[PDB]
């Protein structure tokens, strides 16, 4: 009070010039301390409500300390759970705040609210409540403004930003938003088409969900990086699972089955062609004038064609999705496996026309990978798909740890044994390593050689190796697999659902039939008189407890 | 398991040049013996590229015997 | 008591070194049993690599579980 | 295996702690944190400097955060 | 362990005795606040630091494997 002199502005609006706190003003400080009266005092004297706190401390993450809130006093009040200050700043008689203002990175107040969400119960409650209040106030102040389709510099809406960042609570709130007040019901995304007795039909807005031309929620979630916090859990949010199942059952399951059948035919033809390979001399092999010879050459042409097709599919995937070199070998296992199989096939072709018999080695590697790649198609069936996911998880955790320890023990005991051996057929590291590995598969000899002195040392080494590996480590592997199986049921089901979602999106892009649902009139009209049509997904619900069902039904005459 | 067995058996029999194991039935039986603790790992030498033969057999063993059978025990425990 | 109930890794590395030194002594005493002592040292040296799994969370916890399995389950089973 | 997960993790942490102490004694680089003025001063006027470890915390529930902060101008 | 946890996080919020505390707040902005943990006698004492005492304790010590979980010590070791 005693320092504001009308000798006023440029002093009640002075701001930090420090690069760390650049842009911070007294209004920011007053809001941060949660002082309503002080904020009113600063607003009265002409303090700017559009001041931007652009300092590094207020940047997203660059520099370990700092709090990001959107740089604006309105966003600061919103992201600190101060509803009264937000309302005052929006509807003050001196300088109203611009609800549509975008910060340095293009984020509005809704974007900042999504950015400060962290998927915790109290945080989620406060963030979604503030989001709803801001939406309602914006509708009241600017009935025509379209707040939730304003994008930031990255071209993301608050919904797209939430989906691409794993803010699952915000996403769930947005997708099921039901605003039950007149003149603002158009902001809602979930509607009730009709209610009769205990059963009521719900309509889910699908705009920006399965087709957006910039980034749909489904595309954003399905193709998110492995680091995204909740990527496997976001497809469980209410409408998305039913929408994916609807796409599956309507058109994708049949195409997937046809693809599986074609792959089975390809593998059968490849196996038959490889089985009847000539064993005469060096390739290429002259074509005999026989029916079997012509069929074999046809099979070989078809096998090479499939290899070329999968090589180009792998190239296309690498170009279209551009893996970040970490999701390459941590995600996209099936793409890599099919591409490697195709590479073995093409190397086999090259060796075959170079007159090298190693083409057979390359070809059998391709054949084995082609058969094991059949496990990809277990996705498409719930039980087998979840089983395949569990197989992947077992390989990646339990088998890997076991194999490291086991190979250390095997190599150590093999080097000790081969050193002890004086001469003969087992005086090589390879032979003794193979003999010791036979113990792991129930075939160990325990007397496979006598070419030594100190038989006691030989038997002691073999017994120690047996006790440590066969009796301890293998049975421990079984126990650890049991623990893993106990702990990963829900994770495996969610991963399978994400895999099927990826398949569905891929089919929809490589198959205007694939179109979600019906176009329906759902809120009547906008704040303007015009009636608004939205693509909506219908879900039937039954509730015997809350009989009231007091709703703003769209259609009477249910059904 | 049958998918893995058939795939590795066709690869192995393709690699084999001739002899007593150059039929799909015989090689499938040899690979199935690994599942019951009776696998040879040297049941034939009728090939070129011994390294390929042993790599195929070791991959099959790791995938079926060490991984899938023990996983079956763990899944039975869950059930 | 903490000697043989704690300090397993210190004892294992020391015993490996003892086998190595006994091998040296036997070797210069013109005895061929130096080979037996040396192969025991070599096997222990390779199994002592498991000490360095500490330094990685997953492998370190796995090694701890291996120790616990040996000390409880394998021991009781082996007696019976 | 079902019963020893937490015990095994804690034992591994103690093992790594032993390794860290052994390295610090067989490796003045290994020094904890910064020397900071943290309570202002003792009951006597003298200011007290203490070696302190900084930990960042976030709490969305207890917004009050009524504390005797040492430094204004956070960061 | 209970006494140790109480001591290491001691926050005395009264004037003229705040110097007894071991945990301090350097600054607080919005929902994020930076805490300062006194490290005297923790990782260097020249007689017996808490870390040395815990790490080299005998196996009979009741809570030897659990004491490193007390708040500051785990972060200090990771650092
Ligand atoms: C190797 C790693 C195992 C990979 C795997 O099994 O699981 C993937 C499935 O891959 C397949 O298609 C079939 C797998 C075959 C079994 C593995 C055999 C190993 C080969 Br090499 C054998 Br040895 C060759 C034998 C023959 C040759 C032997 C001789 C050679 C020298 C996961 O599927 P995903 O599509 O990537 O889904 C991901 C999802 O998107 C993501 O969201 C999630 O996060 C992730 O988890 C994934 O679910
Ligand atoms: C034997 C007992 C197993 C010891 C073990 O495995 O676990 C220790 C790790 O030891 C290692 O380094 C590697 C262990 C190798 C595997 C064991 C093989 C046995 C040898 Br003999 C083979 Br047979 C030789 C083959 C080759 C020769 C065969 C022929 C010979 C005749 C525990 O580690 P720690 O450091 O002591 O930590 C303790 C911690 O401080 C404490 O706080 C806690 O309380 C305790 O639990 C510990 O965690
Ligand atoms: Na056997």
């Amino acid at each position: 009070l005693d320092v504001a002199r009308k000798t006023l502005k440029q002093f009640v609006n002075a701001s930090y010039t420090d690069s760390y706190y650049k842009g911070q003003t007294a209004l920011h400080i007053a809001i941060e301390r949660r002082n309503m009266t002080l904020v009113t005092l600063l607003v009265e004297n002409g303090a700017d409500v559009q001041a931007a706190a652009n300092g590094d401390f207020f940047k997203k993450t660059k520099g370990r300390p700092g709090f990001y809130f959107g740089e604006l006093p309105l966003s600061l009040a919103a992201c600190t759970n101060q509803l009264a200050i937000v309302k005052f700043l929006l509807q003050n008689s001196w300088q109203p705040a611009d609800i549509s203002a975008r910060d340095s990175v293009g984020n509005t107040v809704l974007h900042a609210l999504v950015e400060v969400a962290d998927n915790t119960v109290d945080n989620t409650k406060f963030v979604t409540s503030m989001y709803n209040e801001i939406l309602i106030l914006g509708a009241k102040l600017h009935p025509t403004l379209k707040l939730e389709e304003i994008t930031n510099r990255k071209g993301l809406t608050p919904l797209a930003l939430a989906a691409s960042s794993g803010k699952i609570g915000v996403l769930a709130y947005i997708l099921q938003r039901e605003i039950h007040e007149p003149e603002c019901r158009h902001l809602s995304r979930k509607f009730t088409e009709w209610a009769y007795g205990p059963v009521h039909s719900s309509l889910y807005d699908l705009s920006c969900i399965d087709t957006c031309e910039k980034n749909s929620v489904l595309e954003v979630i399905a193709y998110s990086s492995s680091e995204t916090p909740n990527r496997h859990d976001m497809l469980l949010v209410e409408p998305l699972n039913r929408l994916l199942q609807d796409k599956w059952d309507r058109f994708v399951k049949r195409i997937f089955y046809f693809n599986f059948f074609v792959y089975c035919l390809y593998m059968i033809i490849f196996t038959a062609a490889a089985y009847y390979r000539p064993v005469e001399g060096l390739p290429p092999y002259k074509l005999k004038n026989t029916v079997g010879d012509y069929f074999r050459v046809t099979g070989e042409i078809l096998s090479v064609s499939g290899g070329v097709y999968f090589f180009f599919r792998g190239i296309q995937y690498f170009l279209q999705r551009r893996p970040s070199l970490k999701s390459l070998f941590v995600d996209s296992y099936s793409e890599i496996l099919f591409f490697v199989q195709s590479l073995f096939m093409l190397v086999s072709v090259v060796l075959y026309f170079s007159q090298r018999k190693e083409y057979v080695a390359s070809m059998v590697f391709s054949l084995a990978m082609g058969w094991t790649n059949m496990l990809y198609y277990t996705r498409g069936f719930q039980q087998m798909g979840i089983y395949a996911v569990m197989i992947e998880k077992m390989i990646l955790r339990d088998l890997c740890r076991f194999m490291f320890v086991y190979l250390v023990f095997l190599f150590g005991f093999s080097t000790a044994v081969v050193t002890l051996i004086e001469d003969g057929k087992y005086n090589s590291l390879y032979s003794t390593c193979l003999e010791l590995f036979k113990f792991t598969i129930g075939m160990g000899d325990l007397e496979f050689t006598e070419n030594y002195d100190f038989k006691a040392v030989f038997i002691i080494l073999l017994l120690a190796y047996v006790i440590l590996t066969y009796i301890l480590l293998l049975n421990m592997l079984i126990a650890l697999m049991g623990e893993t199986v106990n702990k990963i049921a829900q994770e495996s089901k969610n991963i399978w659902k994400l895999q099927r979602a990826i398949t569905i999106l891929d089919t929809e892009k490589s198959f205007r039939k694939a179109f979600r649902s019906g176009k329906l009139l759902q809120v009547g009209f906008t704040p303007d008189g015009k009636d608004d049509y939205r693509w909506c997904f219908r879900v039937d619900e039954v509730n015997w407890t809350t009989w009231n069902t007091n709703v703003g039904i769209i259609n009477e005459d249910p059904g």
